[PDB]
C-alpha cells in the first residue's frame, strides 16, 4: 500500500487514487509575490484553552496526536473560513535532513518540518462525513526551522520513544496546543486537498508565514521513528512529506501587507 519510498511513494498514488493529479491537490509552493494581500480576509481565531488532548498514535505515516472532538473545546474560526471548525489531531511532517521536510514551499525554500492541526467543520456533524465537502476541513500549517527548541514541542518528543513502530499508541492527556503556535498569524490562504490518501479535495489551507524553531536534537528524535511495525525490519520515518503540486487555477491569498 502507499507510502514514501521509490516504490510506493507519491509519484505511485495516482494509480490508487486518481484524485492526486485532480485540480486542488496540496501542498503547493507558496510564492510569496504573487500572493495578493486581501483586506477582506480576518483575523484568525484560534480558540485552545480547553482543548483536550488524549493519545498520541504512530500510523505508520506519521504520529496523530488525538484530541476529544466531541464538543466545541479547540476550535478555529474566522480567517477565511465561514464556521467553526473543531480540532480532531495533529501531526508533522518532516524530512532526512534539515534542508528538505516542510509540504508546502515558500518561494521553493524547504522548511525542515511541517506541522498541521487538523480542523473539522463542525456543520457536517463528523470528520468522515466534512472529508466529503469541499469546505469540510481546515488545516492550519506552521513551519518548522531548526534552531532554539521548542519548548511546547519536549513533552511530544519525550513519549516519541513509546511510539517507535506503526500501530503503537499511547496516552497523551493534558498536552497543550497553544505551545506550537508562532508570535504572530500572520497567514496565507487557498483551496486544496488532504496530501496523503484519499488526497480529498476538501481543505481550506492557512498556512502561517511566521516558522517555529525547534532544536537539532528535537527533530533528531523524530526521524528514530519508525515506518515499520514491531519485529519488522527497520525502516526510519523520514521523508514523510508529498512534493509541492501544480496550483492549476487557485489563487494564494495573504491576510498581510
Ligand atoms: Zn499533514
Amino acid at each position: 500500500h502507499w507510502g514514501y519510498g521509490k516504490h510506493n511513494g507519491p509519484e505511485h498514488w495516482h494509480k490508487d487514487f486518481p484524485i492526486a493529479k485532480g485540480e486542488r491537490q496540496s501542498p503547493v509552493d507558496i510564492d510569496t509575490h504573487t500572493a495578493k494581500y486581501d483586506p477582506s480576509l480576518k483575523p484568525l481565531s484560534v480558540s485552545y484553552d480547553q482543548a483536550t488532548s488524549l493519545r498520541i498514535l504512530n500510523n505508520g505515516h506519521a504520529f496523530n496526536v488525538e484530541f476529544d472532538d466531541s464538543q466545541d473545546k479547540a476550535v478555529l474560526k474566522g480567517g477565511p473560513l465561514d464556521g467553526t471548525y473543531r480540532l480532531i489531531q495533529f501531526h508533522f511532517h518532516w524530512g532526512s535532513l534539515d534542508g528538505q521536510g516542510s509540504e508546502h514551499t515558500v518561494d521553493k525554500k524547504k522548511y525542515a518540518a511541517e506541522l498541521h492541526l487538523v480542523h473539522w467543520n463542525t456543520k457536517y456533524g463528523d470528520f468522515g462525513k466534512a472529508v466529503q465537502q469541499p469546505d469540510g476541513l481546515a488545516v492550519l500549517g506552521i513551519f518548522l526551522k531548526v534552531g532554539s527548541a521548542k519548548p511546547g514541542l519536549q513533552k511530544v518528543v519525550d513519549v516519541l520513544d513509546s511510539i517507535k513502530t506503526k500501530g503503537k499508541s499511547a496516552d497523551f492527556t493534558n498536552f497543550d496546543p497553544r505551545g506550537l503556535l508562532p508570535e504572530s498569524l500572520d497567514y496565507w490562504t487557498y483551496p486544496g486537498s488532504l496530501t496523503t490518501p484519499p488526497l480529498l479535495e476538501c481543505v481550506t489551507w492557512i498556512v502561517l508565514k511566521e516558522p517555529i524553531s525547534v532544536s537539532s536534537e528535537q527533530v533528531l528524535k523524530f526521524r528514530k521513528l519508525n515506518f515499520n511495525g514491531e519485529g519488522e525490519p527497520e525502516e526510519l520515518m523520514v521523508d514523510n512529506w508529498r512534493p509541492a503540486q501544480p496550483l492549476k487555477n487557485r489563487q494564494i491569498k495573504a491576510s498581510f501587507k
